[PDB]
Formats: structure tokens, sequence, C-alpha cells
């Protein structure tokens, strides 16, 4: 009859199942001689040999059998699995339920920029940025190689496209074993090597089939079993795409993956393994609702469309005859024809060096200089001729986090973390395995508050330059600075509130670091500069300081040489003339001092660095009216700020030596961005001075120094309510910061190291 046929059908047990014996065409054995052979549905135990489910289980408390010395880590992926889904449905998952019940689980998982599945699954892998490791994109060109990468076609298998060390290979090199039921990367040779076992990817396996496999490699011997197997779902991407996220369609693709996991979960308790296997389940990426009432065409934007373009929720444009005018094709022109054309653009235009710093999405050959940074449920097409859902868009878009679950003997119980980066994961994978980890852009350390035990204790940055000394002089014997103060009378007399004595000194330092001063990891000849109200450490390699960094309180043409600085190693009033691009603007805004003496400590060559006339206006307005709201919003503010050189858009501070764009006639470099970092505290009845450094609050800027400001069309208007929004999508992390100063921030901070590497590693987010 039927319901002992379907055991050719169903990957289940019923009960009228058990003690069945054997037929030739079974998936699944319900047999009672059926362990002994290891085959048989994970759900057995649960129905026939009356043990309780793990689902219906209480979690337990702080486990493997005999041959298992390590706990072996398994790696889960749902496609397309995005963080609402999770909020809005977990209802409907009780397993995925169960999971976040008892298990380590983020409010949501950022991915990286393009949010795309093999940018993303080999970015988890490896810890690299998309820049790094070169899958910029499912479908991308190489002028260097000459060839086209495509999931469908065959180049993908070539091992000049991927970079880096992915998870197996690490493990391999270590001395374990690792199996990947599907993962993008592991069909690919990377360094001459696959996984110690792979699938061939068959999209047609079906998922209870996928999970009785990674089953049946923990039934192996204990000298051929795998230590680390990921395990591969298309779901829910695959409906999302052409149902949307908001159907009846993904809830039931939903409750499918809710199956599978479960199904893996009974055939772990079945082999007692449930309280021993560490299980990461997580997604590459979200899913964001389209229409065609929401498609932004190029031919509105050209008569003529000569050029060839990545569409999507992330574009790219490139020459239509490459490789031969790939190095010609004009970028620049068709960002500035995509520049403002509309009032109500529902994108926009950038170089990749243009692009938010926080993306870390330019240096690679493959990323084309051409950028569309598009709204959320729009799509960028060429031409006028979609439905349900897609991906790619910004990584800060709520529709485009993923989930993160972690559940095991080597995560926290019952615990949730804040968010995090999936740049960040592949570290805590190692961890878990006992493994040295490959260099890669996670902050190693930054994800031990998820784990039970950590494995890596971070130590920190060693100073590579401990500062020099700039010393109290004289006037010179002329003024050949070109400043003018017609305001000081007695000179003498101000010039000694530079001054200060060594306990002033102090003074000023608990007020204005109270984090500690920065630690400078390159080199730079520098020395610091005391002030009552600011300290900076100013740099003779680059006429201006590293960073300035002041505190301020809830509420709150004159300019002369700093005698402190030698005439060689400063700058002065006539490098700057009303017929340049540049004026200099202040670091430490004079305004916030209270006006007579202490504003002079303010108005010197020391305190002044180089800015677009334009930069300036948003530069100005910031620390005119925003940042003292700000300060009143959060109950002061620490402020450090200071330039960044990244010429050559790598993420990293450019070395002195490197460094080539001066202002006319003068040796000052012009920085390609400025850094600002706020940090208030949490809990807001606290100042930024008596917070403990467990509830400190972090705000953080990167700045794009660029002379018109096209990224807001505010060249024309007639007031500066633009800044706030523009500001609002240039925020970083402090690592970012870190990375681009070399700089190293809040060491003296009296918690763990490893809980100050959070703060460093969270990002502002704005969008709501
Ligand atoms: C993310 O992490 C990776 C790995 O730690 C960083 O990649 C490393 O980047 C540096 C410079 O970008 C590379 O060194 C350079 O090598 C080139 C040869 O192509 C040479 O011209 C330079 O003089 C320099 O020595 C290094 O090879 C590279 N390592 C790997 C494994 O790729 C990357 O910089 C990190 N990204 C961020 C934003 O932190
Ligand atoms: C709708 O089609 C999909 C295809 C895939 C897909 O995944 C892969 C994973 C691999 O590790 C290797 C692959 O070749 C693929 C692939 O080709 C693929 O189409 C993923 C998600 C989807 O929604
Ligand atoms: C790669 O594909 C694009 C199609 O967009 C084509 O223009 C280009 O000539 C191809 N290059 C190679 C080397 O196949
Ligand atoms: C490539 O493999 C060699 C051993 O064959 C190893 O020493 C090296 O670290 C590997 N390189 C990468 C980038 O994984
Ligand atoms: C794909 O998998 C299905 C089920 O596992 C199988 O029947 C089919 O033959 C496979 N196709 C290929 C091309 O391997
Ligand atoms: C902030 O700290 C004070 C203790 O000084 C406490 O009374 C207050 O409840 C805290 N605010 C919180 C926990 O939100
Ligand atoms: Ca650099
Ligand atoms: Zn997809």
């Amino acid at each position: 009859q039927d319901i002992c046929v379907l055991p050719t059908q169903s990957w289940s047990c019923n009960k009228l199942r058990c003690g069945e014996k054997r037929m030739a065409n079974v998936l699944c054995s319900c047999s009672e001689d059926c362990l002994t052979k290891k085959d048989c549905c994970t759900d057995y135990k649960s129905i026939c040999k009356r043990e309780t489910s793990w689902l219906k289980d209480q979690c337990a408390s702080s486990q493997c059998p005999e041959g298992f010395d390590q706990s072996p880590l398994i790696l889960f992926s749902m496609d397309g699995f995005r963080a609402e889904y999770l909020e809005t449905w977990d209802t409907l998952m009780p397993n995925i339920n169960k999971l976040k019940t008892c298990g380590t689980h983020a409010k949501y998982m950022r991915a990286v920029y393009p949010t795309k599945t093999f940018v993303n699954h080999y970015t988890i892998v490896t810890g690299l940025y998309a820049e790094t490791h070169g899958i910029i994109d499912n479908n991308m060109y190489d002028v260097k190689l000459n060839q086209n990468f495509s999931l469908s076609g065959s180049n993908m298998r070539n091992a000049a496209w991927w970079g880096g060390q992915p998870i197996w290979h690490t493990a391999s090199y270590q001395g374990l074993k690792a199996a990947t039921y599907f993962w993008p990367g592991s069909e690919v040779k990377i360094n001459g090597s696959y996984p110690t076992i792979y699938k061939v990817y068959n999209k047609s396996t079906p998922f209870e089939a996928r999970v009785m496999e990674v089953l049946k490699w923990l039934d192996l011997p204990k000298a051929k079993r795998p230590d680390f197997s990921t395990l591969y779902i298309e779901e829910p991407d695959t409906t999302g795409h052409k149902f949307g996220p908001v159907s009846g369609q993904v809830i039931k693709s939903l409750q499918m993956a809710d199956r599978t996991l479960g199904m893996l979960m009974e055939g772990l308790k079945q082999r007692n393994l449930h309280n021993c296997v560490n299980l990461i389940l997580l997604a590459d990426h979200g899913m964001e609702a389209i229409s065609c009432n929401r498609l932004e065409y190029m031919t509105d934007y050209f008569n003529t469309v000569d050029f060839f373009m990545y569409e999507g929720a992330a574009p790219r444009i490139r020459s239509k005859n490459v490789p031969k005018d790939f190095y010609t094709f004009d970028s620049e022109a068709i960002v500035k024809k995509l520049t403002c054309r509309k009032p109500k653009q529902h994108f926009k235009a950038y170089l990749a060096k243009d692009l938010p710093k926080r993306l870390h999405f330019a240096n690679n050959i493959r990323i084309d200089k051409v950028n569309l940074m598009v709204d959320r449920q729009w799509l960028a097409v060429r031409n006028k001729k979609c439905s349900g859902g897609t991906h790619g868009y910004d990584n800060e878009f709520k529709s485009m986090e993923a989930i993160f679950l972690a559940h095991g003997p080597g995560f926290k119980e019952k615990t949730e973390v804040t968010s995090f980066e999936n740049i960040e994961v592949y570290n805590l994978m190692c961890d878990l395995l006992k493994l040295k980890p490959a260099p890669n852009n996670g902050t190693h350390g930054s994800l031990n508050h998820l784990l039970k035990n950590p494995f890596y204790n971070p130590s920190p940055a060693k100073e590579q330059s401990p500062p020099l000394y700039c010393l109290f002089g004289p006037v010179p014997s002329p003024d050949v600075s070109g400043c003018k103060c017609s305001s000081i009378t007695d000179l003498e007399a101000v010039n000694q509130r530079l001054n200060l004595i060594d306990q002033a000194k102090m003074q000023s330092e608990a007020d204005n670091l109270p984090y500690g001063r920065p630690h400078v990891l390159q080199h730079s000849k520098y020395c610091l500069l005391h002030q009552t109200k600011y300290i900076s450490a100013y740099s003779q390699d680059i006429l201006m300081p590293l960073w300035n960094s002041y505190t301020i309180s809830k509420s709150l043409d004159c300019l002369r040489l700093d005698v402190r600085i030698p005439t060689v190693q400063s700058q002065t009033c006539s490098n700057y003339q009303p017929d340049l691009a540049i004026t200099p603007g202040f670091l430490y805004p004079p305004d916030f001092s209270s006006s007579g003496p202490e504003q002079y400590d303010a108005l010197i060559t020391s305190n002044i660095v180089p800015m677009y006339k334009e930069f300036a206006r948003l530069w100005n307005y910031f620390h005119s009216t925003l940042l003292p709201k700000y300060a009143t919003e959060r109950n002061g503010l620490n402020v450090i700020s200071g330039p960044i050189f990244d010429y050559n858009y790598d993420g990293h501070f450019d070395p002195y030596d490197t460094i080539d764009q001066y202002v006319n006639n003068t040796k000052i470099p012009i920085p390609t961005h400025y850094f600002v970092v706020l940090t208030s505290c949490e809990n807001s009845t606290k100042t930024p001075l008596n917070c403990p450094p467990g509830s400190l609050k972090v705000l953080s800027f990167i700045l794009p120094h660029r002379p018109d400001n096209s990224e807001s069309c505010a060249d024309k208007s007639p007031d500066n309510l633009w800044v706030e929004e523009r500001m609002q999508t240039h925020t970083a992390r402090v690592r970012d910061v870190e990375l681009l100063t070399g700089l190293d921030f809040y060491s003296a901070l009296k918690q763990p190291l490893s809980e100050t590497l959070r703060l460093k590693t969270f990002l502002p987010i704005f969008i709501n």
C-alpha cells in the first residue's frame, strides 16, 4: 500500500515503517538492523524507539563520542536567507528557532559588496574582502587574463581567478581533513589543491540527500573522517528571486529549509553528536523586492549606449571593445553624465576610488571603474526591455543582512550578540578548529565574545614610532610665514599659552585624550602639541597633524606661526592664495574655544590642513552646526580627526615617499579623505570621560576630500541641509580609519583587548 511504498520517495520515517525489512529501492532505511549498517532516517529513534526528538528536548548545559577528540565544525549556508525572515517568520520554522533559542545568535550578519553569492560565499571561507580574493561578482571580466567569468561558463574553475586561502586548505595544511558538499571554490584547484572530499555541484540533488551525505561523512572511520564540512542549499534564494521576499512561495521554501536543518540535527542526536558538533548556520546575503515600475534606464541618460553594462542591483560599466579599449574607456565621462541629471534619480554614479571606503570595493583590475550605487528595490538596466526579488545592493540595507546562528559546545548558550561582518567568520572558524588563520581582513579576537573558551587572545599592536619633541622657541628673526594678526598686542603672552608645564599637559591629556594617545604603527617623525583645549600629533613628514583630538561638553582673519614647529617643517600663510582651489581649514575649530586668548591656541599654522573650498563648505558646516547638535544628543563627545592619504585606493595609509599630489608650488600633500571619530557613551547619563569602556559608543566618518559636491549635487544650493545626508553614507569602522592612517586607537581602555576590538569593528549605520 501507499505508506509502505513511500519509502522510495520520502526521507522521513512514519510509524508503520519501523521494523520493515530490506527493500532495494529505499532512499533511507527504517529497519531495526539499521544503525549497525549506518543508514537510517534522522527521525528513526525519535518516532520508533520512542526517544525524544532533538527539537522537543530542553537545551542542556555544558559531550562527544570516543573517536572525536576535537569537535567537528559544520558550516551550513542557506542562500538568500535574509535576517528579516528570522525576525518575522521564526514562528513557522521550529528547528531554526530552536537554534536561535539555545545557541549563539546575532541580530544580523553584514555581507560584503556586491551582496552576491560567489562574492560572499568565498569571502566567508577566506575572511577577505571581495576586492582581494578576486571574485568581485558572479560575472566579471579580467583585462590581464582577457577572460570572462561566469557561473555557467567553464573559466569559473580556472585557479587564476580565485585568490586567498579558503578554510578547507587552511585545515589540510595543519593536519585536519575537510569535506565540502558544495561551496563556491571547492571545485577549483586553488593553490594546486582540492578539499579532502568535495562534491560536483548538481543543483538537482535534493536537500535531504545532502544532509544524509554530511551525516555519512561523520560515520567514516576516525582516520578518514573529515573535521570540517560545509553544507549548502539554494533556498530561499531561488524562490525569493521569482516570487519576492514577502510571498507564500518563500514561506514554504523557508519551511523546507527548516525541515533540512532539523533533519541534520535529528541525525546528529542519533549519533550523540548534537552536543559535540559545532554548527554555524548563516547566509551569504539577503533578498529585496523589485518591480518594473522600478527600473532605471540608461537610454534616459544617453542617446547612444555604446558600452557594456553589468546590470541589476550592483551595476558596473566598461567598454564594449575589450581588451583593446579597456584602459582607454573614458570612465569619468560616463560618471559625469550620470551625475544629477534628474532630480529624483534612484542611483548614484561613482568611480571605484570615490566609493564609500567602508565598502572596500576598489583596488582590483576586475572592478571596472564606473560603478552605480543603486537605491533599494530599484535596478539599473541599459535599455527599456524584472519581478519577484533580487540582491546585490549596498550591504548597509536591512534587506541585505544575513542570518547567523551558532550551536555547539564551543559556543556560548542562549546568547544574543551584536551585528558583525562575515569577514570576521574565517578567524572564528579556525579558532574552533584550533587553527592559525591565514592573513585576512577580520580583526582576530573581535568575535571572542561568541566563544565559550577563546582559542586566540589578541595582543596590542606594537608602536612603530614614538613621539619626537618640538620644544618652545622664539619667534623667527623675520616673519617669512606671511601670516598677520591685527588683534594680538602682547604676542609674547599669548604664545606662552602654548608652553604648558608638565602637569598642565597631563591635565589636558586627561581631558582631550581620555582613552590614551593613538599609537603610530608606521613611520612618522612627529611631536605632540599640547593645548588646554586640544592635542595634536604634528608630523614634519606631511607638514600637518596625523590626528587632532579634543573633548566638548553638551553645549558650548587672524593666523600666526607655531613657535614650537621649525620654519622648514611648517606650513606658512603664503602657501595658500585666494586664486587657488585650496584654502586652509582647521582640524580643531577655533569657534569651539571662548574668544579672547583661548581662541589664539587654535589659530596657528600647526592646526591647518589643505582643503578644497567646496569641501571646507561641508567640513565647516559639520563643525558649525551638526557637531554641536550631536554633542547635546550624546552628552559630550571626544573628537579625533585628521587626514587620510589613499591615492592607490588599497584601503591602507600611503607611505610618505608615495605621495605625489601637493598643492601648487608647495610641499604640502593633499589628503584623499578626512576622518572624524566621535566617542560618547551608550548610557548618556555619563560623559565621554567617566564611562566604563564596555559602554562606549563610537561614530566615525571618512569623508572623501573632493573638489566639488557633485556627490550631493549641492554646488548650487542656498543651504547645507544636504551635508548630513551625505556624511551618513560615509561612516566607517574605527578599524577602517586605523587601516587608512596607520594609527591604533583605544589602547589604554581598561577592559580586555577583545572587548575593545568589538568597538573598533562596529559600523555606524543610518538607513533606519
Ligand atoms: C585584506 O587582507 C589581505 C591579506 O592580509 C591584505 O592583502 C595584502 O595587501 C598587501 C598590500 O595591499 C600586499 O602586499 C603587496 O604586494 C604587492 C604585490 O602584488 C606589492 O606590489 C606591494 O609592495 C606589497 O608588498 C599583500 O601581498 C596582500 N596579501 C594578500 C594575502 O593578498 C589586504 O591589504 C587587506 N585589505 C585591507 C583593506 O585591509
Ligand atoms: C536559482 O539558482 C541558484 C544557483 C546557485 C548556484 O550555486 C552554486 C554553488 C556552488 O558551490 C557552485 C556552483 O557552480 C553553483 C552554481 O552554479 C549555481 O548556479 C545558487 C543559488 C541559486 O538560487
Ligand atoms: C567577454 O564577454 C563580453 C560580453 O559582455 C564580450 O564583450 C567580450 O568580448 C568577452 N571577452 C572574451 C575574452 O571572451
Ligand atoms: C600553497 O601551498 C603551499 C604548499 O604546497 C603552502 O605552503 C602555501 O601556504 C599555499 N599558499 C596559499 C596562498 O594558500
Ligand atoms: C543530479 O542529481 C539527481 C538526484 O541526486 C540525479 O538523479 C541526477 O542524475 C544528477 N544529474 C547529474 C548530471 O549528475
Ligand atoms: C546609567 O548609569 C546610572 C548609574 O550612574 C544608572 O542609574 C542608570 O540606570 C544607567 N542607565 C541605563 C542603565 O540605561
Ligand atoms: Ca595606500
Ligand atoms: Zn541570487
